[PDB]
């Protein structure tokens, strides 16, 4: 049984992202505005970006520090934990940031959506590193583990693909009948989460399998962002439907 999240006056939201205590956070792209939901609570809270045009994905650190990717300005923007300083990282070369990831040392991942790359940037620094992906088109969602594996969905070629950690090459996840796949995430146990946009459906593959499962959502229309939290619970950017959905 899936839940509606009470947040309004979306329109076409993209990326969502969860936190340690449930938080749940929404790039409200057609306002350009980025919300967030405590659990159990009924009041969403705008967050202070300023200046955003486009954004489309969102990820959430250990800290509560805030990163989103825009479109229009062609960058990433992190937003400081109590502080609200915002700041842009300082990456080189973007062609329209699509999705962002952090892991637990602090490390930006972003997906190059114009130059079919994924990038990195470790906290503080002015070394990106280019991960060996190969032969991406037009990537979009983006997703690490604990343990430093980048799954990102490569939108242009209807599938996903794993970077694990230690390794020089690529591996094709065995995803089924995927169609313009848009959000990834994983949870902590290896198990992997997209966003089967064009099939209106979320599917999942646990560590070392070979079978997906399609996640028990209905009516969804145009899905976009997807996220997992400690629990196991799915959140799901229902795009063509301005809602956020979960499912235990």
């Amino acid at each position: 049984t899936q839940t509606v999240l009470p947040f309004t006056g979306l329109n076409t939201p993209s990326g969502v992202a969860v936190d340690s205590a449930g938080t749940v956070y929404v790039t409200d792209h057609g306002n350009n505005r980025v919300v967030k939901l405590a659990a159990g609570s009924n009041t969403q809270t705008v967050l202070p970006f300023t200046g955003l045009n486009t954004p489309s994905g969102v990820a959430v650190d250990s800290a509560g520090t805030v990163y989103v990717t825009d479109h229009g300005n062609n960058r990433v923007v992190k937003l400081a934990a109590g502080s609200n300083t915002q700041t842009v990282l300082p990456f080189t070369g973007l062609n329209t940031p699509s999705g962002v990831a952090v892991d637990s040392a602090g490390t930006v991942y972003v997906t190059d959506h114009g130059n079919n790359r994924v990038v990195k940037l470790a906290a503080g620094s002015n070394t990106q590193t280019v991960l060996p992906f190969t032969g991406l088109n037009t990537p979009s969602g983006v997703a690490v583990d604990s343990a430093g594996t980048v799954y990102v969905t490569d939108h242009g070629n209807n599938r996903v693909v794993k970077l694990a950690a230690g390794s020089n090459t690529q591996t094709v996840l065995p995803f089924t009948g995927l169609n313009t796949p848009s959000g990834v995430a994983v949870d902590s146990a290896g198990t992997v989460y997209v966003t089967d946009h064009g099939n209106n459906r979320v599917v999942k593959l646990a560590a070392g399998s070979n079978t997906q499962t399609v996640l028990p959502f209905t009516g969804l229309n145009t899905p976009s962002g997807v996220a997992v939290d400690s629990a196991g619970t799915v959140y799901v950017t229902d795009h063509g439907n301005n809602r956020v959905v979960k499912l235990a």
